[PDB]
DNA sequence: AGGTAAACGT
DNA sequence: AACGGTATTACCT
């Protein structure tokens, strides 16, 4: 397995991709994908929305897990049903079956975009996991350890994979290598991917 | 005390 | 281009 309280489960989202990729477009008809500036002042290269009670942004004194979009000053959209019925058999199957998420995280990856390795730990409730959807074009998941200098695991992830941590492994470091271009039938272009956490108690 | 931002050179 | 420095600090609460 990838680690204690760690598991990749290939292809499980590839049937459900499609109505989940309908409603990624859907959220963003209201909550626009947008490249986050960081507290530094750096332009991310993933594009991002958010979905559900709570939406991951920056700001100019750090990151927040936060019920309104601060770009439309409306809240996020509701969690598709779709992405909340493939996050709570994911997390099943990966043996997390409590698992209530309130936040989905919508990463959107042009060629080139890649996410440095950094942990979540910012969710007030660490005993609960994270679920990860991949979509569309594959990418170099980094997986690593508790110290940014523990060994990485470098795995392929590719369209439908659904990666899931928690327990001992929840605050691992972990990262995506800059995404090579590619073609994909149901995304095109781009690369997809879908992070479900409880942020808030 | 402790939390936490972090996304260039070799 | 895989690995690691940087926050070895400057601020908040
Ligand atoms: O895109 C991925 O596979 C990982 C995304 C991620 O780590 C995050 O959204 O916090
Ligand atoms: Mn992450």
């Amino acid at each position: 397995p990838l680690a204690a309280g760690a598991v990749i489960l290939r292809r499980f989202a590839f049937n459900a991709a499609e109505q989940l990729i309908r409603d990624i477009n859907d959220v963003a008809s209201q909550s626009p994908f947008r490249q986050m500036v960081t507290p530094g002042g750096y332009t991310m290269s993933v594009a991002m929305t958010n979905c559900g009670h709570l939406g991951w942004t920056t700001h100019r004194q750090g990151y927040l897990y936060s019920p309104i979009d601060p770009q439309t000053n409306k809240p996020w959209p509701a969690m598709p049903q779709s992405f909340h019925n493939l996050c709570q058999r994911a997390a099943t199957a990966a043996g997390y079956p409590d698992f209530q998420p309130d936040a989905c995280l919508i990463n959107r990856y042009a060629p080139g975009a890649k996410l440095c390795l950094h942990q979540d730990k910012d969710e007030p409730d660490l005993r609960a996991p994270i679920v990860s959807v991949s979509l569309g074009l594959p990418a170099i998941f980094q997986f690593g350890g508790l110290k940014r200098n523990d060994p990485l695991k470098r795995l392929l992830l590719e369209h439908g994979d659904v990666v899931v941590w928690g327990g001992e492994s929840r605050l691992f470091y972990h990262g995506i290598q800059p995404l090579k271009a590619g073609f994909h039938p149901l995304t095109i272009d781009c690369r997809y991917n879908l992070t479900f956490r409880q942020a808030g108690k």
